[PDB]
């Protein structure tokens, strides 16, 4: 794909508060990661939130991980993060 | 993760029609199920419907399916579900 | 579930530009692929994109690859596409 052999990469699924989004996007560009952002509605409260889509080499999940934590997360605020295996990856 | 020793979580993304998805939320959260919600639209027909995102405990899958399978599903409506390995689960 | 023993599903996840979601759309269908869209938003120069969601057989991957480079893909345009593990899949 575009993941260099012995090496593997992971889906992030992060879920954040909107009022968070603009400053975990701005952290993630700061430190070279790419992520794809969805308007999305909580289940229980029904209230806009945001949902990030962050492709990233299983490396580097830990800082990912730190970067979410550092921005979001909580009384308020708040992250939902899921790390999901990636069997390929390709660019075209 | 947020996740006990020995068990594992599923990741379920469920796409239904949107004049069921009232109904599905509240039975989700009426059975201590989270999820977030997506508005998407079909590729085929091009209207909108709705996409559920629910991580949950492998231990109740069945279980979730089951809450879908009542609120949701089919000569009208109908919901497609697929069940989704999860690496770890996290809340910061 | 909806998969015959043997085989497996596996999940695409392609980021694509507004502008050549169109033409995907209609491609998949002449195809005999079933997708879900999601209107998002890229992280970096925060424009909308579209996220598509394809549920596929194993068999069927190289296929499905093919025709998101040929409609999408690059100056200008280019896809981005995941490719996931499935455990199980259901329609209700
Ligand atoms: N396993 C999971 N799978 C898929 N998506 C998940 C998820 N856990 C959280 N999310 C998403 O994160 C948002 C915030 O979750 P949080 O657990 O921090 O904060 C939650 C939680 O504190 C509470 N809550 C949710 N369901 C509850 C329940 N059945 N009983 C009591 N409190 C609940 O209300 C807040 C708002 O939840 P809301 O659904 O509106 O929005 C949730 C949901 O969109
Ligand atoms: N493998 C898969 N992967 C990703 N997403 C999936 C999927 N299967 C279904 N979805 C989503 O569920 C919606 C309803 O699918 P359903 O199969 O019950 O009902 C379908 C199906 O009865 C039919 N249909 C879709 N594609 C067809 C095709 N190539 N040939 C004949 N009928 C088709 O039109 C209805 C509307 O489909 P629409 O695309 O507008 O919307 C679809 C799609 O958004
Ligand atoms: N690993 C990944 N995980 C999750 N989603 C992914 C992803 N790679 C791409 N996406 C999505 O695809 C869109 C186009 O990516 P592309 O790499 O072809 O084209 C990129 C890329 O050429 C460049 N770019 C993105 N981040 C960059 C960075 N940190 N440094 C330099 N250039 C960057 O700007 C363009 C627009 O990216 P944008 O974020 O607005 O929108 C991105 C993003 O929504
Ligand atoms: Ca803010
Ligand atoms: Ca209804
Ligand atoms: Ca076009």
């Amino acid at each position: 794909g575009l993941v260099p052999r012995g090496s593997h990469m992971k889906m992030i699924i992060a879920i954040v508060q909107d009022q968070d989004s603009q400053e975990l996007a701005d952290q993630l560009v700061k430190n070279n990661f790419r992520a794809t952002k969805l308007a999305t509605t909580g289940g229980f409260l029904r209230a806009g939130n945001t949902t990030f889509l962050c492709g990233v080499n299983d490396d580097r999940v830990d800082e990912i991980l730190s970067v979410i934590n550092q921005t979001c997360g909580n009384e308020v605020g708040g992250a939902t993060v899921f790390v999901m295996p990636v069997d390929a990856f390709h660019q075209f």
